[PDB]
């Protein structure tokens, strides 16, 4: 039943989210703050559009952050001070909501 | 009094908006539809961030659309079928909300 399968998928997704939130909380303050700042940035139209891609992107950020925190590195030693540019390289082959809106616009107008 | 001056600025802005809405409504159906589609696209993070720039951008779209409608041209004869790419050229030197969010992210993390 898709009704049930969707509900279970949501349980699973939210459980993975919770675990990812915990990974970020385990990091030092500056890293946890940076992760939350990047989340806000990604929860815009420059961000990923489904759970699969969100999981991949933020899980990668966490992997990088865990290595850096373990070496006592600063966040901006990893990402550069232009953190937004880092998010761009990170997202370059991932569909953004903006990508989807460009399609919506173009499909809407069609050959009018 | 800034309280009053702000209220009057809003009256003036909304009056200009109304007039622009009327310009678009005067266009043929396909052009009016295209304008509304572009509005939705711009009311995202790829769009302008203040009234001055909104006025400039949409007023320019209206100027173009009025010339094209007068020649019986199709909308996509003006913009191309990739309408999103047209909006990009249109916005290339105008600050977007995404531009502002990149700054917020970078300022938030600072040298952490």
């Amino acid at each position: 039943m898709s009704f049930i399968e969707k509900m279970i998928g949501s349980l699973n997704d939210k459980r993975e989210w919770k675990a990812m939130e915990a990974r970020a909380k385990a990091l030092p303050k500056e890293y946890h703050h940076a992760y939350k700042a990047i989340q806000k940035y990604m929860w815009t139209s420059g961000g990923p559009t489904d759970w699969q891609d969100t999981k991949r992107i933020f899980g990668g950020i966490l992997d990088l952050f865990e290595e850096g925190a373990a070496e006592g590195k600063k966040v901006t030693d990893l990402t550069g001070e232009d953190v937004a540019a880092f998010c761009d390289e990170l997202m370059k082959d991932t569909k953004t909501w903006m990508d989807k809106y460009r399609t919506k616009l173009n499909d809407s107008i069609g050959r009018d």
